[PDB]
């Protein structure tokens, strides 16, 4: 029941950054208010796996001041702030499992320990708080692969890992399968239900849900309009940029930027380097977001088209094998590359840095500086993985306001259905008035005066006067 | 059966227009290759109520050489072409009735004439293309009266009249019922069904269909992707400066523009406002849409606290008593007043045109000067109609070019399937693959290079190499 | 002697329009209010040779009501508004020679005209208002050749016309001089001076000076920073789209928009391009420029590698065969090509329409269709004229308040010190201090809050609380 | 001849961000390979007093590998990067004083220690390259008040002492005046002249040498065309955004963005803010400037309209007391202050912090938290005093790029004409050549193709094919 983190000395440097961002977070700091005292949590078990970041801080405290007891660890090597971690292990009925830089062994154990609560009878979670699906991963593997066990006796080999990550999950699971065969089955079965952050894990529990592997109940928290429209939008268009400047300090003025993917993330990545002054070009499969990208002056193209003389290339489609290694061998010097996607599949670095002649060197954390066997030195963000979260601090606290007021209503909703049938085991959606009602607490907070519909007014458009004031298909 | 235009000695002049603008709608000429010597519009009878415009003649030729028989008319007193009229008068089993600065009671003469198939049985169109919902309305309208008539002898009377352009339309039905109590109960009979192209129009029907008083099949042409997100969009972000360039040649730079309404229009509109320099105040009453607003650099407040400083005004909200009478009477010396919205029911122009001590003053076509009773003078468009159709020439070809492809593909299922029961009395949608379809036509003309999606891709993502590549629920 | 106009029964059209833009000139009118009952250019003879429009109404209007008496004509065949020649023409005091569509031969003889005050002594203006150096011209060209007939008695022969516009001149010039070969050096003799609207005409004036040809003061109004930075850059940002929309009605997003040239005019025509969605390119002769266009996201390229591709291509070079007939040969079908510099020769377009195998279709007024060789159409504005000026109203009001706010002043430094040795023939600038009261007459009317420079504050800057704030080489 | 640096051991570090650098300098890269070999610095002793940062480091490296023997300085005592001056301080013939944190006391030590090569005869620098001023202050004021002591023997008192940082200066002089009376009057004497790079510094200059109390040549680097319009607004349009969100991860989208000053550094910052889609207030004391601000879509309004609903102040005036205590007292919870400007005065960051009530809380390094009397807990950057350099890395290497290559060329000049008469004891600037010829050598990395003249048009132009292609009055 220890926490481990970094140093926890750097405890009141997080305290402070939390008490700050406070005041950029009005959404979350209103469901104290109104949820506080009346501790709607009161003895909920929540085990989340979500970046460690400052803002992930003051999600944790309002879950925990909301009566919930919470185990946390990241969902992503690189992106935890060791000082939010040492800070939010501080809290009481809180424990973390988080540091940056951590190896994938590490980040598999933290995972697993997340998710673990003591031994015996109730070894689980209540309810879990996910953001990639890592979490919801584990538990089903595990489940699958206790069952191939209990039948045919057949351990999951890492000697069959399809990559270096996947080596560690399935010894994780070989270990956990020799410990105890039934570990996974016993606590998915208590798993009310979980709530997913992002795109890339609300694509699996999709494809889960359409083949009936569901355990458990899903909330797609990315699909709510408050989250996928203003986090996947303005969190890029700001964290973006923030992290090539750090990582880098290139200029980016009259630099020619590829965006790969045109959709949430690419939008709001493509707006913030046109505001700079960049030249962007776009690249697409969709021809409906292709025209999109048109239309606000981008040049669409194929990445072979451009490749040679990209300055900037940033993936954000949430797919597979975008960047491949023979692109990579044909950049320029100095060329930089980063994914903001989804784990490290969009680009293959991994393909490149195992290549024959290929020399890495370390220019500094999550920064490397490739030489390809031409002699172009090019440059590696966080090794193919979220560089905004990476070499930056991801969304400012702010965006994610509106990311974990749906979460936190997800939660709220989860716990408070979990003695009744409302919820099965699918993919769901938070009710529209929640999204009006988060969009609402950031009003005050930014000088947005909002008109009052009138009664001939509303009659007319046939709505009521406190909303929905849209239909359920309305694109926003 | 004759057409009745201003001019017909315009058609030279329409039809060197339509083989220009025919370069600019790559998507429309597409359809015309490939369900071109099919005909499979072949005896179908189609009523069109849009803006006869150029890119209106080019979508009704398209519908002809399909095969198809058309009677046409504008949905607007202002928005009609001349020389478009003339020209497609022109084309073989088209009629047309329609003119700019027609009267109210001009105007609904043409409605029904438009919907008039000669005499005795089948009277009625097959098909019905709309923009507004004018000519649903008619015919929904005229088979309610008609059995109101046939049970308690009652008929409508012109003078509960809310509205001058209502007087005329009862005055229309009274005369219509007096001729033939059943002329509209038995047309509607034979509707297979009808496809709105506006926001509005879409709303009339989506309160009918949930009152179930709709006679016959609608599709919902306006909520395609690839229409509410370009033609909403990208159109009015082209035909609103036109419009307030033309009717005024006002500076904008450095001006302060009042948007109302932060929906696709709104969105559109700000878009090019704050391209040009304008500093930009929204209006709003949906709290999702006031954040998007604000986060564009725009300023959320309610009219009362701009309304004395406000250079332009305008309208899109598709509602009604947007700038009320009261406000009006508070502007600036030179402030611009317009609606590009709907019909003039979001700008009380009655109200203050009918109010004590109100000088009106012609300036120009479609542009009034009145004289507000502090001696301030206010600039007026369309009388509150339409000001980028009125004022302009409204959206671009390759922006309608969108728009009528997913009309005619409206038609083509529609009437395809009239054998069949696959389309009830109800509100559809066209599929999404179809849209994908639209988009595609579009590509070569902008330059835009699409990537072919691999075989690895394909499986992660789960789609087909060919589309659709999103859900239903994406919201683009 | 009378007006020479197309149509005066249009003046009350005009009257209405001048009402109107008064309130988008606070500029002009707040000089009426300071130095109108004064009337400082009373007796005063000017000759105007400036743009037509009703912006131009209000600047004669202004020049009148201060007690001056007015001979007028157009500086471009194309750019007069027929409403607005007429409703000036009604003016007390005022006379005008203009009308669009006028022939080569029909300009010089308004020229001619307009410099031309009556017969005998005093047979010219005291003062001139140029817009291109054309009334200059006539005036240095007619003294020139009047020395080389009194001394070789040799006339200046049309046969050497390098040019049609240039036959009709040394027409003009010889049929003058064999009328009276000492009209123009009489007139030379009582010109107080002229002031200079636009780059080209001062380009003139600077060369006639460098070789000591100037044979009366020359104010450089252009070069002034309230003109060449806001008439240059805002006015063209406003009427180069709206020229493009008149003329053609196609869409700007996410077309490929070259234009040549990256000076003053070249940024305010891509800044409004740029905010509409259309992917600009540039071509530059100066490096400096040249980074500018790319820290703004645009690529910078030579004709020849976009001239395949190219929707839209835009002169602002005021250089001469920026666009050769080799160039037009290759453009794509329905590209639309427009001049936006000086006169035509910017693009070939005489060369293109007597080229071999050339169709010319006009399609409307001052908009024509040629098909090339290859059977490609493509379209001409203007017959390479001024197409802002030549497809729509040129400027508005608002900027070219602040340009004939500074044409005014010149007159009345000019007239104030005729009979002291303020000015030699050369070319001078307005000083800085006109130019700060320029600007602070158009802060009210753009809400716009100054503030007030502190005692401290001042003593540091080393400047006085009224200004001017900055040095005779700031850039701004 | 001992450096001075934090850890010498972050050499390694520095030494990496250098070669990576390199390729973003293509300008200092070319001076290297023309004037490499050559070493026309030879034996020159230039003392430097600039931000050590990275790009400072490679403008080191290109003045030493020119031949030169180099003592450097910081000019803030924030903006060094220590991994930089460690990296600089391991060049030959380089010694440097510098790091970040710095007191006061110990940033004078610096800028003397660096302008002190050995002692007894040639005691001082051959040049100097200055950033501020500081340096040429420290000489300047050295020589003065060795005067008034060997007159009426009286020393600087550090009693009269009207800012902290001053009191170190008057200190560091009485003490130099004690030690050796003549020493700076006989190294002014032997300096050949000194280069500005920054607004501030120019303005010290140019009074000084209004009053005749320049010592030795002066070269305005600041005013060159490849530096304001480039290091001024390209370098702030990046630094600015990056400094904020180092130091703060606020939000800037949406929020309300006063910025004081519209000059160059206001454009720049400006632009990036719009680009993320902020709400900004401009203040000016300037007309032309205040419509320029008005024309780009800004609110141009006095500091006390705007001071309780902005969130963040930024100061880009070069005035003093532009945001006051009364105006610092009214601010908003969470408000954040900082300056771009000049050293400390802009802002009264001394007077709050010395004001009675007052809380000083300590955020992280460069980041203050202060609590108001009422409560209200606002955010002050870098206390007052450049936040770009103190919060970030300031401007990125493409951009000093230009302004060092200004710089580099001004130091070639002024030593290979120190033997000749061409500067006097004046300010001068950099001929139009250079500055074009700065701006080719950017031009490949930017992959932009210039035109080349053509022989007709250079005649009527009246320009060379190589260039100058503006006039010295041109604003670009
Ligand atoms: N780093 C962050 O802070 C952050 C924030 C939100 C989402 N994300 C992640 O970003 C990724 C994308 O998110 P999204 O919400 O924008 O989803 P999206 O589905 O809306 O966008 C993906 C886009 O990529 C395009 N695409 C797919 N394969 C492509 C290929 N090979 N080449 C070019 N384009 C291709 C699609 O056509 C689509 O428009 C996911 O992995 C998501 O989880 C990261
Ligand atoms: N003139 C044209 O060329 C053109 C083109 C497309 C649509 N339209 C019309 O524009 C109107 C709006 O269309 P839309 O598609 O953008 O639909 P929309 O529903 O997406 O947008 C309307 C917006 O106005 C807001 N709104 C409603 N009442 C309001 C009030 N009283 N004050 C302030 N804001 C209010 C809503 O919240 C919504 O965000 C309709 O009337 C439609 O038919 C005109
Ligand atoms: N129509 C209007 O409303 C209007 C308004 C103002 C000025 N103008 C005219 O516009 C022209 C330019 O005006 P400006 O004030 O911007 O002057 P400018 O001197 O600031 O700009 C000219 C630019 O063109 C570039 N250039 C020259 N030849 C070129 C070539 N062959 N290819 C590519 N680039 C080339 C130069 O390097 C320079 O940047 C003049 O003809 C002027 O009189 C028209």
């Amino acid at each position: 029941n220890k926490s481990k983190v970094k140093d926890i000395s750097l405890a009141p440097f997080g305290k402070m950054q939390m008490e700050i961002s406070e005041n950029e977070m009005p959404g979350l700091m209103r469901i104290r208010e109104e949820y506080g005292k009346d501790q709607p949590l009161k003895n909920a078990k929540i085990t989340g796996c979500l970046h460690m970041t400052v803002e992930c801080a003051l999600l944790i405290e309002t879950l925990q001041k909301l009566g919930a007891q919470i185990r946390w660890c990241s969902c992503n090597i690189y992106s935890t702030a060791d000082y939010a971690a040492a800070a939010v292990s501080t809290l009481e009925n809180v424990t973390v499992f988080a540091w940056k830089n951590e190896t994938l062994e590490e980040y598999w154990w933290c995972v697993e320990s997340a998710l673990t609560w003591g031994d015996g009878d109730d070894n689980g979670p209540d309810m879990i708080v996910d953001d990639g699906g890592d979490a919801t991963l584990l538990v089903h593997k595990g489940v699958e692969y206790e069952k191939l066990y209990e039948e045919k006796n057949i351990l999951p080999d890492p000697e069959k890992a399809k990559n270096e990550e996947e080596r560690c999950f399935l010894t994780l699971l070989k270990n956990s399968i020799l410990k105890n065969p039934k570990k996974w089955t016993n606590i998915a079965k208590k798993i009310i239900g979980v709530s997913e952050e992002t795109t890339t894990g609300v694509l699996r529990l999709k494809k889960m849900d359409k083949q009936n592997e569901l355990l458990f109940t899903a909330i797609n928290v990315n699909d709510a309009v408050t989250k996928q429209k203003y986090d996947n939008v303005y969190g890029c268009r700001h964290s973006l940029p923030d992290g090539l400047m750090r990582a880098t300090d290139f200029l980016i003025s009259g630099k020619i930027v590829v965006i790969c993917g045109y959709g949430d993330v690419g939008k709001g990545c493509a707006s913030s380097m046109k505001g700079l002054g960049a030249r962007v070009y776009i690249t697409e499969i969709d021809p409906i977001c292709a025209i999109q990208a048109v239309m606000e002056g981008f040049n669409v193209v194929t990445l072979d088209e451009i490749v040679d003389k990209g300055d900037f290339f940033i993936t954000c489609t949430g797919n597979v094998d975008v960047i491949k290694l023979e692109h990579l061998l044909k950049m320029k010097n100095n060329a930089v590359v980063g994914n903001i996607g989804h784990f490290d599949d969009e680009i293959q670095v991994n393909e490149l840095f195992n290549y024959k002649g290929i020399h890495i060197e370390n220019v500094k954390p999550q920064v490397d500086r490739i030489t390809l066997p031409n002699g172009n030195k090019i440059i590696v963000l966080a090794r193919g993985r979220l560089l905004n979260l990476g070499c930056a601090t991801g969304h400012p606290a702010f965006v994610m306001s509106f990311s974990f007021c749906n979460q936190t209503f997800a939660q709220l909703d989860l716990w408070q259905n979990k003695d009744t049938n409302k919820y099965e085991n699918k993919v769901y959606l938070l009710p529209k008035h929640l999204d009006e009602k988060v969009a609402l607490y950031h009003l005050k907070k930014l000088n947005a005066s909002l008109t009052e519909l009138d009664d001939n007014q509303c009659q007319f458009l046939g709505v009521n006067k406190s909303g929905p004031f849209k239909s359920n298909e309305y694109r926003y």
